[PDB]
Formats: structure tokens, sequence, C-alpha cells
């Protein structure tokens, strides 16, 4: 129930830390901090080297036509799933779902975000974004560890069968145990990758739950 | 007043079309369709080969800490400016502005989007996103060619001194002339890059205005 957010920017460090904590995870979330620094080939390298599933956290948030192109390039690169913003609307999300269907991959819909600024505009639209996901057939979602009451409401909307992962654990203030009352898995970045001993940090999280 | 949205996915085609229309533009918008296919080095290559300013259209839409990393990698790659979503809130936008200040670069704030789905959630928050930009000191904005009445309202909020660029011209239905009544420059992608003669398409747009 632990997903590593590998946001280190250099390949050697990213490979070192991921290898050190492999026994505690099975899924690695790779985003733009690593991809824009080392290239899209890093996805296939990780997939092969560690045998872990890769979620490409690209927060896709463009018009339908561009979203289609982004998803196609991402799945061609070997990603198992891609995270997509729901705020740009149903057509933009559907474009991602269509490419995922064509390529036998998955889409994760980001509903409410975990940082303070999410309260400004995203929070007020989050319940509706989650309902839109349900209506579009989305089965994978992302919700905030920093607001468990919101994570609870989001879980209520998507149902128990939907898969929900949650970032904001550790560095941002979220708690592993409380978050897992509602989410199926927690995403952890800095608490593990900036630790003096990443494996010890990961093991500690796995034990606390 | 014409910016090329270079969304072709292969380097050879992208280089061919951009070179053919160079005399009609001075700024190229490069997004993820090209970057995720050919790598971040394509930005410096274009900048050197064509001597054009490059706007990295990455629709940055993450938490502050990740946005900082994305902006740093993007400016290190040579981009002159980066497009950032305002929907995730002020802290996320400020993180981008701080990196731009540190690196002597610019941030463009995306307010309302041009596609149909933008009406679902973005449109209702767009005026407030634009006001947030003004309050944060943002001087560069993106608004929709497909809704000139909204582009007018956005221009009203940001003032005449702010720089406003606008996509949705051509393929999405927007008109060059009407859009330029409010925007300083128009962004055009498919109408030019999918044309049998891109230079002829660009020249035709430049003439119609
Ligand atoms: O609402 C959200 C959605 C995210 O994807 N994330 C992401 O999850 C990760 C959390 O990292 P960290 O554990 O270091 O705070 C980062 O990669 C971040 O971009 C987030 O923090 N909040
Ligand atoms: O609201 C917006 C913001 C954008 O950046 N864009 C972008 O501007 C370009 C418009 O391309 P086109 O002229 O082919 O429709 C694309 O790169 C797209 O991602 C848009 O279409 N609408």
């Amino acid at each position: 129930r632990l997903i590593l957010a590998m946001d280190l920017m250099n390949r050697d460090d990213a490979l070192r830390v991921t290898g050190e904590v492999r026994e505690y995870i099975d899924t690695v979330k790779i985003g733009y901090p690593l991809v824009l620094s080392e290239g899209m080939d890093i996805i296939a390298e990780f997939r092969k080297r560690f045998g872990c599933r890769i979620i490409a956290d690209f927060k896709v948030a463009d018009i339908p036509e561009t979203n289609e192109k982004i998803c196609r390039a991402t799945f061609k690169a070997g990603a198992d799933a891609i995270i997509v913003h729901g705020f740009p609307g149903a057509d933009s999300v559907r474009a991602c779902l269509n490419v995922a269907e064509e390529m036998g991959r998955e889409v994760f819909l980001l509903t409410e975000m975990s940082h303070p600024g999410a309260e400004m505009f995203i929070q007020g639209a989050a319940d509706e974004i989650a309902r839109m996901g349900v209506d579009l057939g989305v089965k994978n979602y992302v919700g905030p560890s920093t607001r468990p009451e919101r994570l609870s409401r989001l879980r209520e909307i998507i149902g128990q069968d939907s898969f929900l992962i949650s970032p904001g654990v550790g560095a941002q203030g979220g708690d592993p145990g409380e978050t897992l009352r509602f989410a199926d898995a927690i995403i952890v970045g800095r608490s593990i990758y900036l630790a003096d001993n990443p494996a010890a940090a990961a093991a500690g999280i796995i034990e606390s739950i």
C-alpha cells in the first residue's frame, strides 16, 4: 500500500534510492522532475530494472487533442498508467481514456490536490470532478492525505471498488494510518528519498501501518 | 503577432515546418507532444537553429515544490518562458514566479482554456484566476480565441500593459482578426503545421490581419 514518488532529478540518485526501497514497494510514481531531467527513456529503464509498475504523474491538463498526444507518447514510453487533471473538463479526460483503452493502459483522475492552494479553486470543484470520473467510467483516483475529511467524501463518491491513491503523506503533513482509512495506497516522496536511510524510512512507514 | 504551436511529434517534421514559416513568426510554442517524443534538448536546438524565442507550454499544474523543479528544468533547457495553470492556486503560481525571477525568465498564466470542456470548471474560476495573476505581479497571460467575449473580460482584468496571447485560432474555430482585438498575439498550430503549404498558410493569416 506504499507508492514511491521518485522526484529526484538525477538518474544515479533516482536509481540508487529506488533500488534501496524496492522490497517495500511495487509501484513507482515518476513525474516531470525526473523525466524532464533524464528523458522519457527513464520509464522503461525503471520498469525493467526494478520490475515495478510505473505511474507517469504528468497532471495532464490540456485540450483533448493535445492530451491524446501526451498520453500516446507516455504509454509508448512504457508507463502503466498516467495521472490526469479533471479540472479541464470531461472532454479532456475522455481523450486520455480513449488512448488508454487503445493501448491497454490506465488513467488515474486527480480530484482534489494536497497543497494549501488547492483550497482556492480545486476543492470547490472536487466533488463534481469525482462524479464526472464515475460517469466517465474512471476506476482510479487521486485524493489528498492532508484533508482526510475530503478523502472520505471522495471515497464516498467513487465507491469501494474504485482504486484511490493519496499523496501528501509525511513532508506535507499527512498521516499514513489515517489516510489508509480511506485510500487504498499512499504516495510518499521526500520522507523517503531525502532520508539519510531511505530503506529505513520506508520500513518505518510500512511498520507504522 | 503570430506564435507557432509546434505540436508535431517528430523532430524532422517539426524542424521542416518551423524553418518554412520562420519569416512569419519570431516565437515558437513548444509543448509536451514534441518534448516527450524528442527530448528537452529540442528547445535549445530550436532556439539556436531559428533564433526564435521559445515558450515551453507545459501547463504546470502541480504542488509548489514540484512546480519549482519543473520550472528549473525547463529554464535550464533554455526556454524563455513557461505556461502555468492558475487553477491549482496562488502558492503553485508563486513557486513558478520565484524560479523565473531567479533565472531571469518569464511565466505566462493560463486563465480560461479554449476547448468545450473549459466551460465545466475553468470558466467559472477564470476571472478570479486572472485577478490572482494581477495580485501576484504576473504580466503575461493566455486566454481563449474561441470565446472573444471572455477574452475581452480577461483583458479588462489584466489591463492594457499586460501581454496576452491566445490559442484556438483556426482548427478550434477562432478568428485571427477578432482575437487580436483583445490579444496581443495569436497562437496557431494545426492550421499551419498540417497545411499542405505551411508557409502559405502562415502568410495567409498574416495577410488577413
Ligand atoms: O495533490 C497532489 C497530487 C500529486 O500528484 N502530488 C505529488 O505527489 C508527490 C508527493 O511528494 P512528497 O511525499 O515529497 O510531498 C509529488 O510528486 C507531488 O507532485 C502531491 O503532492 N499532491
Ligand atoms: O486554452 C488553451 C491553451 C493552450 O495552450 N492551447 C494549446 O495551443 C495549441 C493550439 O493548437 P491548434 O491551433 O492546433 O488548435 C496547442 O498546442 C494547445 O495545447 C489550446 O489549444 N487551448
